[PDB]
C-alpha cells in the first residue's frame, strides 16, 4: 500500500506537469477514455478526453500570459482494481503584475489501472471552498 | 523506511482531514489516549483526548462560517518503536470575503504504533513562524 | 521506484530544513563536490559548495529578522546511477509585518549516490514563474 501511495503521488504529478504547461491533450490522456472531470462545482461534468480537452480550452480563451501552478497536498488513499484519492489543491495564478492565491479545494479522485499496468484516472471531483462557503 | 515514510503522510493526511472538517473528536482519536497536542506558543499544551476536543472547541468557538485547510510538506523522519517527524504546515482560512495565507509553522510529531499496528499521535508540537520572527 | 520516491522527499526535506534555519554549510554538504546550483534564472549557477555557501551567504546579507520556508510539492522521478527529480517549489518569508507568498518555481534536480549509499544532489536549476511570465 506504500508503493501505490507513491504511485498515486507520481501520476498526479506528471498530470499536473501537464496541464499547467497548457498540454491539454497529454492531460486527457492520463484519464481513462470514459474518464469523468468536474473541475467546478455548479457546472456539468466533462467526460470523455475530448470533452475534457475542449473544457480547458474553454476556460483558458476564456481568461487569456499566465502562470498557474496546481499544488497537491494531504493525500489519503483507499480500496477490487480501483483506488479513491481525497486530497487538497492549492491553485496559484503568476501575472506580470504579481500572484494570486487560491481557491483551495478539497478534490476526490478515483483511479484504475490500465492494460499495460500504468495507472489512469478514471474521475476527479474538485470543491471549492470559496463555493462551499457561501452556500 | 519508504514504507513508513508513505504510512507517516496517510496518517497526517486522514487527521487534517477530520480537523478540517470540524470533526474534533475524530481528530482527538489519531493521538494516543495521554498524547500531547501544543498547538501554539505560549499556550500550555492539551493532554488526553478530552483535553484536546475541548481546546479545539475553544479556539473554534472563539472564532467562528469559515473553511480552514491544513498543508503539510517538508517531511523528515527519523528512528524502539516510536518515529520522530519534522514537517511544515502552512494554514489557509477562506472565508466569504476571501482567502487568508498563514501562518507557515515547523511543527514536530512523535508517531508510535497502537495494538492493532495503526499508527497514533503521541505529540504534536507546533511553532509559529509569526511568532518566531517578533522574538 | 516507490522507495526512491520517499528517498528523494526526505532528502529534499532535509536540504530545505537546513536551508531555512541558515545552516548553509549543512545544506551544501547534501550537494556533490561539484554540485551546480542555479537558484536564480540570468545568474550564473554557484558550482561546488564553497560557491554554493558564499552565494547564500550574499544573498541573504542582501537582504537582511526573516523567516522564509520552501514547500516543495508535485514531485516526477525519471531515471544508471542517476535520478531527475522535477517539482514545484513555493516560496513563503515570514517579516514582523506579514507573511508574503511567491515566488512559484519549477525547479529539476539531479541526484546521484554517494559511496555510503546516501543520495546527493548533482545539481539544481530553479525556475521563477514571475520572471518567466514577463518573458
Ligand atoms: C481548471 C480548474 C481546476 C483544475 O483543473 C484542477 C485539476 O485539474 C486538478 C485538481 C484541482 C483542480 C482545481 C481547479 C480549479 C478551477 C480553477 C479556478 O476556479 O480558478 O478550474
Ligand atoms: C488550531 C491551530 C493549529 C493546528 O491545529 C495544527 C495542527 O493540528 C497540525 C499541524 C499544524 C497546526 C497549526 C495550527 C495553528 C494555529 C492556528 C492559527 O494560529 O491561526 O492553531
Ligand atoms: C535562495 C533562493 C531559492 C532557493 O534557494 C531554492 C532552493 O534552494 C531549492 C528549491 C527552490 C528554490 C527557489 C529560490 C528562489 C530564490 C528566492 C527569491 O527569489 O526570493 O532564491
Amino acid at each position: 500500500q506504500a508503493a501505490l501511495y507513491a504511485e498515486v503521488q507520481q501520476h498526479q504529478a506528471r498530470q499536473m506537469h501537464a496541464l499547467d504547461e497548457g498540454k491539454f491533450e497529454e492531460y486527457a490522456d492520463t484519464f481513462t477514455p470514459d474518464g469523468v472531470f468536474r473541475h467546478t462545482p455548479g457546472r456539468d461534468p466533462a467526460i470523455g478526453r475530448e470533452a475534457i480537452v475542449r473544457e480547458l480550452n474553454e476556460f483558458h480563451e476564456r481568461y487569456a500570459p499566465v502562470q498557474r501552478r496546481h499544488m497537491f497536498t494531504m493525500l489519503a488513499i483507499d480500496e477490487d482494481s480501483a483506488v479513491q484519492a481525497d486530497f487538497y489543491t492549492l491553485v496559484l495564478t503568476t501575472r506580470v503584475d504579481g500572484l494570486t492565491v487560491g481557491p483551495s479545494c478539497p478534490v476526490r479522485d478515483v483511479l484504475v489501472r490500465g492494460a499495460d499496468g500504468r495507472l489512469l484516472t478514471a474521475s476527479r471531483w474538485v470543491e471549492h471552498d470559496n463555493r462551499t462557503v457561501a452556500e
